[PDB]
């Protein structure tokens, strides 16, 4: 019955570029959302989103950042930082069939993907192409892209569930730790940020398109006038190590993975059921005995889906309805790596005893009405955090972190 | 720790659109190489595939079938032969937490992700990308497209690892029937055949070009004139069911998935180490009482490739190499599907008791000397077999199945 704590976290996202800058983000509410004229000139309706500002040019070996697409270089130099925060030396992690990786990315690499096929329609055709397209574009980059460069002996590859990819990734890796089959994964994921794939989503209308004058108030989860997310791209990756290997090495422990949740709604493609969820959240429960003191929920900043996660989460907890804020408000959808990126932000809440405030509440919900729904950051001990990741398809994933005693 | 047993199968290949005709064409020695008019049009060198001979319209309704890629069409009619073949109906696997569905595709849908590329950039933009193109293109597009009109309610998303895919997706299906929390998996996977993608892996020069003329000799893994792959398209899908659950509805058990090994380069890119795959083989044969009856190498029919794998053979088995066979030789390399097809095509050696031809070998390649290869439809019987997948970045899979014994 091995255990499964988070000993190190690595971050690349719109509102930081590691766990200091986000710390401050998220005390002060700073929201990480700017205007993208790269959208508005695709011809789209969004012209918002959450972008990593960072010109990652030479951060990573020409020999290995040749085959990554974004995707895989955010989670590449998330890594990096998760390694260092971990305290895990070259030779402690290398070349080891204990240590694995499990990562991936919602959509691979939609650009490079389009880049291919552009090139190979020109006067140049395979030429144009080029011999690194494959490894950029291919579903499990973000994985292949991280593990032959790491060194990673030990499990090797993505796991793909739309929005709650990378929080999959978490949960698999802590079965990996519980099947006592590897002492340390590193799990996360990253997504680029590019029109080819925003596109899509404005086309079926799940971008906000209304607010982009004010590019800081278009994300709005439970406010009355939100009128869909704010697409954001970004990676995340944490540490994920059995209990005993971690304290023998002296490692620094955040907390333990005590819960992890996923389920099927088997209902609707685009839209959530809720009665899914209730399962994801109850099976996460399991033997968790101490309360939730914070929720950091999946509520993207859509109508429906707002709302039908707040139902789940008044159906698993009824009148011990626990604190929540909608850390997307802020941060903006990173689809894939929004998993790992709002453990992280949950893991740092944990750690400097405080609640993240859920920004841009002009006009709450009625829906909403009689949770507590955090709006300003509050400090306040906590010991117990749910984190949720739905996806289209009717994919659901929750994971349950707790304080480890002194 | 429970056993699984797989107690069904579907598959729609370029072989076969059902198991009775991959049947065939396995002990035929049959090829499923073709040329195509389209990657010639699209400028590439390689001139053919093994492409699914299927008039898919009409197949799958209307309101279920517009949210899926092609990937997803030949995984989801592979799944329906899975049910069936598998003695099942609705009111045992919908709606049921206990049945879980985990399947992926190794590069989603570049088709779609191109189609909502090109519309975009069309005069009529949005409006003509349309609101399916997310769940066509998304990596998870396989597990979520299935799911959803199947109705499953346990455990749903997509493992993703390049030409690895459907292999880790049986094996951490198994691992859900091990730790309790499913009786059920539906596992596989699907991958769409299309120059947008095919032209990717002419650009890295992976794909045969000199036999464009005689089609069904251009895949020919362990002749000493291969020259790449044969990139296909197709699905395949699996029941992984735990023994007693199974025993209990009286299912027809065609064998028991007895090792699983999951390992990781940590290398190159897109070479194999060798290092890795020896690896891989001993951990799913750690605990086999039983040898190794036959072995569908990964086998892709290029240089260094089939030579690497052969080679780490050797060094598990030593002098007690067991019968090879290389089905990539007349079915191509049908990428994220390969795992579960060839998995498949294991199973249906085993049940019938024959070991298939590995085709083309006009001439030997020297390094291949000292192993058992069979080039003639072999009636023996076998106990153990066992398949194995690598794929790009390092990623390797192995399983082994045996027949059942209690
Ligand atoms: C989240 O579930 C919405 C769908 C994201 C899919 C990944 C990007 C193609
Ligand atoms: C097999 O490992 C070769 C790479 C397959 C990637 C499929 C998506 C492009
Ligand atoms: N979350
Ligand atoms: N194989």
């Amino acid at each position: 019955m091995k255990r499964a704590v988070i000993t190190g976290l690595g971050i690349v996202s719109s509102i930081g570029n590691n766990q200091q800058e986000v710390l401050a983000s998220l005390r002060e509410g700073r929201s990480g959302i700017t205007f993208s004229q790269e959208l508005k000139d695709s011809g789209m309706r969004s012209h918002v989103w959450g972008n990593v500002k960072l010109d990652t040019t030479g951060l990573i070996d020409r020999k290995v950042v040749r085959f990554m697409s974004d995707a895989s270089i955010y989670a590449f130099l998330s890594m990096e930082q998760a390694i260092a925060d971990a305290g895990l030396s070259p030779e402690a992690y290398q070349n080891n069939p204990r240590v694995g990786l499990i990562a991936g990315s919602g959509g691979g690499s939609p650009r490079f993907q389009v880049f291919g096929a552009d090139a190979m329609r020109g006067p140049r055709g395979l030429k144009a192409v080029g011999p690194y397209v494959v490894t950029k574009a291919m579903a499990s980059g973000v994985s292949a892209c991280l593990a032959t460069p790491f060194k990673i002996h030990g499990v090797n590859y993505s796991i793909s569930s739309a929005c709650a990819t990378s929080a999959h990734c978490i949960g698999n890796a802590v079965e990996q730790i519980q099947l006592g089959k590897q002492d340390i994964v590193f799990a996360g994921g990253g997504e680029e940020l590019c029109w080819e794939m925003a596109c899509e989503f404005d086309a079926m209308g799940a971008l906000s398109t209304k607010y982009n004058d004010t590019p800081e108030k278009a994300s709005r989860t439970y406010d009355a006038h939100r009128d869909g997310f704010v697409i954001a791209g970004g990676g995340g990756m944490v540490v994920v190590e059995e209990l005993e290997h971690a304290l023998a090495r002296g490692a620094h422990i955040y907390a333990e993975i005590v819960g992890y949740g996923a389920t099927s709604d088997g209902a609707d493609m685009v839209a959530p059921s809720g009665e899914g969820a209730v399962r994801c959240m109850k099976m996460a429960m399991h033997g968790v005995d101490t309360p939730i003191d914070y929720l950091n929920s999946h509520g993207t900043s859509t109508p429906v889906g707002d709302v039908k996660e707040l139902a789940a989460i008044r159906e698993v907890f009824g009148d011990k309805s626990p604190a929540i804020s909608a850390t997307k408000a802020m941060t903006g959808h990173s689809l894939g790596a929004a998993g790992v990126q709002e453990a992280i932000y949950s893991l740092l809440m944990l750690e400097h005893g405080f609640i993240a405030p859920s920004i841009n509440i002009e006009e709450l919900d009625e829906q909403a009405a009689g949770l507590n729904i955090v709006t300003e950051t509050t400090d306040r001990e906590l010991t117990t955090v749910m984190s949720n990741s739905f996806g289209f398809g009717g994919t659901n994933a929750t994971l349950v972190m707790r304080k480890l005693k002194d």
